């Protein structure tokens, strides 16, 4: 049956993006990367079944896919080409997601907040903030 995270489940659309273009700076992103993705208006798709949850991006720059269980580490190749290793947790109703690579970590958390879903995209001291409201 249900779980708390079914609160993510469902097709997003973003509506708001600020300080991307620095986030993506910090995270090494080059120039021409950068552009591109910044422009992007993504959608993002969540599902789940059983113990594996399902974060899809669709867009004009890339389409990704990711499908994981909660707190088992797996292989991710990133929007921007990064290969990394990935871990997501639930902490307290946020979805934390951690991306090891280089020697270098980011951490990207998801939260509802009224009927929007937030996202905070963190990379040492900058952060991003991308709002998604439902499709
Ligand atoms: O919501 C966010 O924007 C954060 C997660 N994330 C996404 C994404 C992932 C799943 C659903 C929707 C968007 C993209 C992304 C996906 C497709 C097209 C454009 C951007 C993304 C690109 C980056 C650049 C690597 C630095 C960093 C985090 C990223």
């Amino acid at each position: 049956g249900s779980h708390m995270c079914d609160a993510f489940v469902g097709t997003w659309k973003l509506v708001s993006s600020e300080n991307f273009d620095d986030y993506m700076k910090e995270v090494g992103v080059g120039f021409a990367t950068r552009k591109v993705a910044g422009m992007a208006k993504p959608n993002m798709i969540i599902s789940v079944n059983g113990d594996v949850i399902t974060i899809k991006s669709e867009s004009t720059f890339k389409n990704t896919e990711i499908s994981f269980i909660l707190g088992q580490e797996f292989d991710e190749v990133t929007a921007d080409d990064r290969k990394v290793k990935s871990t997501i947790t639930l902490d307290g109703g946020v979805l934390v997601h951690v991306q090891k690579w280089d020697g270098k970590s980011t951490t990207i958390k998801r939260k509802r907040e009224d009927d929007k879903l937030v996202v905070e995209c963190v990379m040492k001291g900058v952060t991003s903030t991308r709002v998604y409201e439902r499709a």
